[PDB]
C-alpha cells in the first residue's frame, strides 16, 4: 500500500525522483516556464544538468517525508505551511503540484509494479487542499 510505496520509492530514490519528475514536465511542457534552465534539452541531458538532480532529489526527498508524516494519506497541515512559505515556490500555485501528483500517479499505473497508485491520487489531493489552506494561491 502506501506506506510500502515510500520504501519502494526510497530504495532506489534518485531513479524514481528522476523518472517522475520527468513524466511530469514531458506530459505538461509549460510547466518548464518555472525552469527557464530546462528548455530545449532531452530527458538524458537534463539529468546531467545539477539544478535538475539537485532539485529533483529534494523534492522526492521531502514528498517521501510528508507522505511518510500523513495519516491515511491527509499530510500534516505543518508539512503543507512549511511547502507554502519555501522563498524558492513564490511564483507556484496549487496547479503546479496537481500536476505534478497526476503525472507520478500516470507514471505508477504504467510501471510492471502493484504501486498503490489509487492512494497517491489522494495524497496528491489532500496535499493540495492542505496546501490551500495554509496560504497557497
Ligand atoms: C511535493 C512537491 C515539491 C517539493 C517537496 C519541493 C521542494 C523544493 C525544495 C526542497 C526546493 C529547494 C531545494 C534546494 O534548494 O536544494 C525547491 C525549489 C524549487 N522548486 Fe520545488 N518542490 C516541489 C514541487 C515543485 C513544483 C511542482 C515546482 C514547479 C512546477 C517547483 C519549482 C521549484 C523551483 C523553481 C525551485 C527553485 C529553483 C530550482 O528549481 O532550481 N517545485 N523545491
Amino acid at each position: 500500500g502506501f506506506k510500502q510505496d515510500i520504501a519502494t520509492l526510497r530504495g532506489d530514490l534518485r531513479t524514481y525522483a528522476q523518472d517522475i519528475f520527468l513524466a511530469f514536465l514531458n506530459k505538461y511542457p509549460d510547466e518548464k516556464r518555472n525552469f527557464k534552465n530546462y528548455v530545449g534539452k532531452s530527458d538524458q541531458e537534463l539529468k546531467s544538468m545539477a539544478k535538475f538532480g539537485d532539485h529533483t532529489e529534494k523534492v522526492f526527498n521531502l514528498m517521501m517525508e510528508v507522505a511518510d508524516r500523513a495519516t491515511d494519506c491527509v499530510p500534516l497541515a505543518s508539512d503543507a505551511s512549511t511547502l507554502v512559505q519555501m522563498k524558492q515556490h513564490s511564483g507556484l500555485t496549487t496547479g503546479n503540484f496537481e500536476k505534478l501528483f497526476v503525472a507520478l500517479v500516470e507514471y505508477m499505473r504504467a510501471s510492471g509494479q502493484s504501486f498503490d497508485s489509487q492512494s497517491w491520487d489522494r495524497f496528491g489531493k489532500n496535499l493540495v487542499s492542505a496546501l490551500s489552506s495554509a496560504g497557497m494561491k
